[PDB]
């Protein structure tokens, strides 16, 4: 519980509770920095969805190891709260690799997309869906490796820059709205924008439903290819909507110097290496949040919510 951790820094903040950088203190592991994140029951009762969402992702975060998705150490709870022990990601929000590089070269757009169309795979096998592409719910890990973080409560919901349209318009819909997204994932990318935008939120949203694509010359005939199929606006047809998923995708041109196998077990030199002095290193996060000091103020639902991650 909570007191076997020591508050290092804020590393974000929201409406339902706080994400902590913490070092543990006690026992094995001793020493070994983590992320905690800490919602307030309070907010999430309230609502039905909510602490379905909740629980959906206590239970997520443990029915699915992989390669590219943050696990969970430990979960727990008290009085008020829920505590998530999370891997500490210290290469940062992939948002902010973006914003200090601008641009992405093909190849380096390429490693990430690739490393995330394996984790949607993984999610959509387990009849997951992820929802959101936008650079800022993706984050590195400390070799720089992607982590698809955000399968709970959001952090308010955001940006709709990168949602499908069959999202926007409330339809209905499934598996297939994460490959329209990650082809805005990727355009955003290659030009250094999402592809639609958007004097603001009304007009955006009439763009991503209306508008025809714009392929700057500058990008190659497999990418602009891949664009295309995967921004199709019919969701039938849009690459990856078929039984093969993830798979119809991967086996794009665009993905064709990619080792799978040496992928998944991260082999692949990522496009950049966190700069890391130190485990608890936060360099790459947000002195907006890094500056403040790190404090946490003191019938429910959430049954058997503890966790332990089996050996270690
Ligand atoms: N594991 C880490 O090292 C680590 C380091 C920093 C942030 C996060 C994080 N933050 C997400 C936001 N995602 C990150 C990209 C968009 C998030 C989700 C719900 C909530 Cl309520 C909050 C909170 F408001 F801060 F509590 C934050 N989620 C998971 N691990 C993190």
């Amino acid at each position: 519980r909570p007191e076997c951790f020591e508050l290092l820094r804020v590393l974000g903040k929201g409406g339902y509770g706080k994400v902590f950088q913490v070092r543990k203190v006690t026992g094995a592991n001793t020493g070994k920095i983590f992320a905690m994140k800490v919602l307030k029951k309070a907010m999430i009762v309230r609502n039905a969805k909510d602490t379905a969402h909740t629980k959906a992702e206590r239970n997520i975060l443990e029915e699915v190891k992989h390669p590219f998705i943050v696990d969970l150490i430990y979960a727990f709870q008290t009085g008020g709260k829920l505590y998530l022990i999370l891997e500490y990601l210290s290469g940062g929000e992939l948002f902010m690799q973006l914003e200090r590089e601008g641009i992405f070269m093909e190849d380096t757009a390429c490693f990430y997309l690739a490393e995330i169309s394996m984790a949607l795979g993984h999610l959509h096998q387990k009849g997951i869906i992820y929802r959101d592409l936008k650079p800022e719910n993706i984050m590195l890990n400390h070799q720089g490796h992607v982590k698809l973080t955000d399968f709970g409560l959001c952090k308010e919901c955001g940006t709709i820059e990168y949602m499908a349209p069959e999202i926007l318009m409330r339809s209905g819909h499934n598996r297939a709205v994460d490959w329209w997204s990650l082809g805005a994932l990727m355009y955003d990318m290659l030009t250094g924008a999402p592809p639609f935008t958007g004097e603001n939120r009304k007009k955006t949203i009439d763009k991503i439903l209306k508008c025809k694509l714009n392929l700057p010359p500058y990008l190659t005939q497999e990418a602009r290819d891949l664009l295309k199929k995967l921004l199709k606006r019919n969701a039938a047809s849009r690459l990856g909507a078929g039984p093969g998923d993830a798979g119809e995708v991967q086996a794009h041109p665009f993905f064709r110097h990619i080792n799978w196998e040496e992928l998944l077990a991260r082999k692949v030199e990522p496009p950049f290496k966190p700069l890391l002095q130190s485990e608890e290193d936060v360099s790459q996060f947000d002195s907006k949040f890094t500056r403040q000091t790190p404090v946490d103020s003191p019938n429910q639902v959430f049954l058997g919510f503890e966790y332990v991650a089996p050996s270690v």
